[PDB]
């Protein structure tokens, strides 16, 4: 059993990417398990031109890994896509 607290952040040329990737990483959109999800708490967010994404989770090590691996390809495809 573990406790983790993440907070990622990094920026754009405009704030209107920001929005745009910001809105596109939200949790309700990645491919995480349902059951896991429950026990998550991820939101991001834009601040003019940063997005900063904030992660709190508290249970097995494995599911840290899953949710985060998660996070990082949805974040990563996100900025592939639409930036």
């Amino acid at each position: 059993k573990i406790r983790a607290k993440v907070e990622l952040t990094w920026e754009y040329e405009d704030e209107e990417t920001a929005k745009a990737i910001a809105n596109a990483v939200n949790v309700d959109n990645i491919s995480i398990p349902e059951k896991l999800k429950k026990s998550l708490n991820l939101i991001t967010f834009p601040d003019g031109a940063r997005v900063v994404t904030k992660v709190k989770y508290e249970g097995e090590i494995e599911s840290l890994v899953v949710a985060l691996d998660d996070l990082i390809f949805a974040i990563k495809v996100a900025e592939e896509v639409l930036w």
